[PDB]
């Protein structure tokens, strides 16, 4: 199992403009157009993503580039952000892959905020970081991709996902 194949299992693959749990144009692989209201902007968001016309259907090859191009910017923003890269540093594989996956979803800032939770990944307090991250909106909005990514940092194993 990798970034890409964990990604794929929590966001799914759709080639037509598509509302987000919450309510925001996306397409792709969970590749957010706009947060606002018109399927207009979203549509013209799209077509200066890919650089055609598409009508608000992309191929798989275009969703499968978007891809490539948000897993590559969520690594760099983990990297280049003050708060994120040291707990990155600190982490192995697996549970660098966890944290990629809440980037990705949430944002570079987004995460930064979850002050105490890293604090206590860096300290490699497994038990107790999965109990706080579990104490947030993101868990109560979204609660079984959620509990995969914890079950991740908690375990350090691709457990969640064997079932998926």
């Amino acid at each position: 199992m990798n970034i890409f194949e964990m990604l794929r299992i929590d966001e799914g693959l759709r080639l037509k403009i598509y509302k987000d749990t919450e309510g925001y144009y996306t397409i792709g692989i969970g590749h957010l157009l706009t947060k606002s209201p018109s399927l207009n902007a979203a549509k013209s968001e799209l077509d200066k993503a890919i650089g055609r016309n598409c009508n608000g259907v992309i191929t798989k090859d275009e969703a499968e580039k978007l891809f490539n191009q948000d897993v590559d910017a969520a690594v760099r923003g983990i990297l280049r952000n003050a708060k994120l890269k040291p707990v990155y540093d600190s982490l192995d594989a697996v549970r660098r892959c966890a944290l990629i996956n809440m980037v990705f979803q949430m944002g570079e800032t987004g995460v930064a905020g979850f002050t105490n939770s890293l604090r206590m990944l860096q300290q490699k307090r497994w038990d107790e970081a999965a109990v706080n991250l579990a104490k947030s909106r993101w868990y109560n909005q979204t609660p079984n991709r959620a509990k995969r990514v914890i079950t991740t940092f908690r375990t350090g194993t691709w457990d969640a996902y064997k079932n998926l």
